């Protein structure tokens, strides 16, 4: 047993130690997070790996001996928190607008919304700026939102939910700011029903409207909020974890710069050695898994830790060094198996273009604080900063 709560912002700021003494131990292990949920953790790429497939660990509640909660059970009805058939029956009426030649398209209004972020905090008189209020948030949500459908002025709103759901004010912010986002979804949805509307929450609600078999009201609930939810915190930290890496690693940044052919290799590297998902989503063993001697009983929650699995060294030879050319395959930053990122495309397509940007406009661009004044949310989930001034 360990409380990662009790460890404090250390932990936050550095847990890959805790997760590789543990991973010198045993493969699983039951903590305690932040908030308070116990859980067990996998460890070691291998297993990590291969637990995030295994159709052994459910992603279906049903299969949980920890039960949703009221709010969450109004959102659960959605392909990460499914198994096949519905998980396949769910992903289907997506999946051909996410594709990476799909997003592509994108790319205009996606280098347009960058430029227009980088013009305006360069023109910051002081040379001194938030990289993480004037890029790294921005950006996610006014491309997510466009393309789903979600009013400009509602989009401050999810930046407070986002923010409640990795770390709330109170073990009960969380439910309520979930609440108010379930409701906020479903008196959108309804607005958009019958106006013809051409955005994609428009046409889930067509689709939900056309066949309730194809697509419940509960799961045209829960499609939205996963599609709006699963991509937020994650794409905004993919960058502001991706630069600050870069910055904090000259040798590297300097590598990109003289060479953009190494940007999609070191977009790689970030999500390897940075990537916002520390821990994957719950899982649920449908029977007791025998982990290297290790039992973790049926229904019990279920991290896979991906940040340990990417220090692995034995897989990653080196786990520690930030090497934009490393070899990257492999990484299990955007999953494995058949729960993988639906968005990869997009986030990639973001995260790629908004880093250019920066090292080719930001002449002298540095870190302007101390990494030791740097502040990370304390959630095994979600690896993220609180903020990342750069000059
Ligand atoms: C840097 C950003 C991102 C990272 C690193 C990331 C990471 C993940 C991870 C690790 C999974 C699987 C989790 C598990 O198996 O427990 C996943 C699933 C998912 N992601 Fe992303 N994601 C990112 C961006 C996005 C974006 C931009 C969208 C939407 C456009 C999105 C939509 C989803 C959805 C719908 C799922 C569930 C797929 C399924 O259950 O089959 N993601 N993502
Ligand atoms: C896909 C990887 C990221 O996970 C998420 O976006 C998860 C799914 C999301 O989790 C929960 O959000 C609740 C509002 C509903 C709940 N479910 C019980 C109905 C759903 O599982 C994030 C909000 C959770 C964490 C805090 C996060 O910010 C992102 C984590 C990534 C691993």
């Amino acid at each position: 047993v360990l409380d990662l709560g009790a460890l404090g912002q250390d932990f936050a700021a550095d847990p890959y130690p805790t997760y590789a003494r543990l991973r010198a131990e045993g493969p699983a292990h039951r903590v305690r997070t932040p908030e308070g949920d116990e859980v067990w953790l996998v460890v070691g790429y291998d297993r990590a790996r291969a637990v995030l497939a295994d159709p052994r660990f459910s992603k279906d509640w049903r299969n949980s001996t920890t039960p949703l909660t009221e709010a969450e059970a109004a959102l659960n009805h959605n392909m990460l928190e499914s198994d096949p058939p519905r998980h396949t029956r769910l992903r289907k009426l997506v999946a051909r607008e996410f594709t990476m030649r799909r997003v592509e398209l994108l790319r205009p209004r996606v280098q347009e919304i960058v430029d227009g972020l980088v013009d305006a905090m360069l023109a910051a008189p002081d040379g001194r700026a938030d990289l993480m209020e004037s890029l790294a948030w921005p950006l996610p949500i006014t491309v997510i939102s466009e393309l789903l459908g979600v009013p400009e002025p509602d989009r401050a709103a999810f930046r407070v939910w986002t923010d409640a759901f990795v770390f709330p004010d109170d073990p009960a912010q969380a439910q309520t700011a979930m609440a108010e986002m379930s409701g906020y979804l479903s008196r959108l949805i309804d607005s958009k029903r019958g106006q013809d509307g051409e955005d994609l929450l428009s046409a889930l609600v067509r689709t939900s409207d056309e066949d309730g078999s194809r697509l419940t009201s509960e799961e045209l609930l829960g499609m939205a909020h996963i599609l709006l939810v699963a991509g937020h915190e994650t794409t905004v930290n993919l960058i502001a974890n991706g630069m600050y890496a870069l910055l904090s690693h000259p040798d590297q940044l300097a590598a990109l710069r003289a060479d953009m052919t190494l940007l999609d290799g070191a977009v790689e590297e970030m999500l390897r050695y940075e990537g916002p998902v520390e821990s994957a989503t719950y899982r649920f063993p449908v029977e007791p898994v025998d982990l290297d001697g290790t039992v973790i009983p049926a229904g019990d929650t279920v991290l896979v830790v991906l940040a340990d699995a990417h220090r692995t060294p034995e897989r990653f030879p080196d786990p520690h060094r930030f090497d934009i050319r490393r070899d990257t395959a492999g990484h299990l930053a955007f999953g494995h198996g058949i729960h993988f990122c639906i968005g990869a495309p997009l986030a990639r397509l973001e995260a790629r273009i908004a880093v250019r940007a920066l090292l080719e406009r930001c002449p002298d661009l540095a870190l302007d604080v101390s990494p030791g004044e740097l502040v990370w949310y304390p959630n095994p989930m979600i690896r993220g900063l609180k903020a990342l001034p750069i000059r």
